[PDB]
């Protein structure tokens, strides 16, 4: 009993070793970073979405210029998935999945405005911002659990 | 008319644009390459998925050792996404989006021994082959269609 009990208190640390890692990740805004997603006929979807923050232990806002498709599906669906893949192209990998869903489509507020001055130091300035997507974090797992 | 036939000549020419870039990409087995797929419920998945092989222009190769979600996934709804996408330090190379649905699930014949002569030469070799995943293409995009 005390042998279960003791295995759930390492649980939680890996919990949060696991959030504190996608934390690092995802603010780092990586290009490698991507959002699947999917519209109610099942046709999944991928796209590459790096303009990104984590906001405390459970939110994730992300700025929305293009992703015509990707924004559809989460409207429809409103269920989704980052990844943050990082690879030496030999045999390193590395990184993280926050599996998320959709709990705020902004057009203002200091979430748009954050998400929109974040956007302003990239390539991506010129690019008028669209929406301020607000995600709830679901799950956060390992890059790939191999047993 | 004129327009009509200079139309499908430039989708005919992209087209098979479209399917070499992906079958060098999906063939060359970059570690930096997933598969996103989705249950009943709309829940989505993305998994690391490298031993691949593209046959013709209409026919994805898997060897499914590992990825238990994504197969479970592939069996509910039979939809799914293969991303390659190559960056070299933080600095974006290439990548392809290849759509596509499983058409079948086999353990012998000449796909699952073509997949299995293929797992052999990796670092999984040592880990057994379950499954010989046959995928149908259905549509390839390029990594971003940002104007
Ligand atoms: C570089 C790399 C390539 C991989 N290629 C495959 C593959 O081709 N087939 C497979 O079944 N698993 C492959 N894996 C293992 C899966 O990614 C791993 O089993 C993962 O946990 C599956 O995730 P899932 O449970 O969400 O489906 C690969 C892992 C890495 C790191
Ligand atoms: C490195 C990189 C980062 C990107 N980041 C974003 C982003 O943060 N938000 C966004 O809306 N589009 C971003 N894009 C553009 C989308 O990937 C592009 O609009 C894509 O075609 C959308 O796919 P979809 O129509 O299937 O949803 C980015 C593109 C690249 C290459």
């Amino acid at each position: 009993g005390m042998l279960e009990s003791v295995r759930k208190e390492w649980l939680e640390i890996m919990d949060r070793e696991l959030l504190e890692k996608a934390r690092s990740l995802i603010n780092a805004n990586y290009i490698s970073t991507t959002l699947s997603t999917v519209d109610r006929n099942y046709e999944v979807n991928i796209a590459v979405i790096s303009v990104l923050e984590m906001i405390g232990d459970d939110t994730i806002i992300c700025a929305r210029f293009g992703a015509d498709k990707t924004y559809a599906n989460l409207k429809e669906t409103g269920k989704g998935v980052f990844m943050v893949l990082l690879t030496d192209n030999d045999k390193s990998k590395d990184g993280i999945r926050v599996y998320v869903e959709l709990s705020a489509d902004l057009q203002e507020g200091e979430y748009f405005d954050r998400i929109k001055k974040r956007l302003d130091n990239t390539t991506y300035k010129n690019f008028p911002l669209k929406n301020c997507l607000v995600f709830k974090i679901v799950k956060i797992l390992p890059v790939s659990l191999l047993r």
